[PDB]
C-alpha cells in the first residue's frame, strides 16, 4: 500500500524534474513512469514542446497549496541521488496530468515500480486518440 507525504516546493527545474523540501532535507525529484521533452536534455538541449511541458509542471506545481510525493514498491531513487515518485498538487498526478496533455509519453517500466502504468498508459491512449501536442 502507497501513501502520500508532505513536500514543500523549492523549484521546478524541467517538466520532469521539480526540486522539493522533503522531511527536512532539500531534494531533486523525478516523476516516475513519463519521458517529457527536455530543455535540459544532455545531448540535443532544447527539444520541440520541452518549454511547454516545462512551464506546464512549473505552473502546476508553483500554484498548489498542497504538494505531495507518493514513492512506489521498489527503489526510492536513482543512480543520480533523485528521489523517483509520485507527484500530486492539490490531490492531482502532475504525471498524469502531463500524459494526459500529450506533453510526455509513458516511459519506459521497471518493475517493481509500475503500480500506475495501467492509470497513465490509458490517459496517454486518450491524449493519442485526441492529438494533443505531441501527438499531433
Amino acid at each position: 500500500k502507497l501513501h502520500k507525504e508532505p513536500a514543500t516546493l523549492i523549484k521546478a527545474i524541467d517538466g520532469d524534474t521539480v526540486k522539493l523540501m522533503y522531511k527536512g532535507q532539500p531534494m531533486t525529484f523525478r516523476l516516475l513512469l513519463v519521458d517529457t521533452p527536455e530543455t535540459k536534455h544532455p545531448k540535443k538541449g532544447v527539444e520541440k514542446y520541452g518549454p511547454e511541458a516545462s512551464a506546464f509542471t512549473k505552473k502546476m506545481v508553483e500554484n498548489a497549496k498542497k504538494i505531495e510525493v507518493e514513492f512506489d514498491k521498489g527503489q526510492r531513487t536513482d543512480k543520480y541521488g533523485r528521489g523517483l515518485a509520485y507527484v500530486y498538487a492539490d490531490g492531482k498526478m502532475v504525471n498524469e496530468a502531463l500524459v494526459r496533455q500529450g506533453l510526455a509519453k509513458v516511459a519506459y517500466v521497471y518493475k517493481p515500480n509500475n503500480t500506475h502504468e495501467q492509470h497513465l498508459r490509458k490517459s496517454e491512449a486518450q491524449a493519442k486518440k485526441e492529438k494533443l501536442n505531441i501527438w499531433s
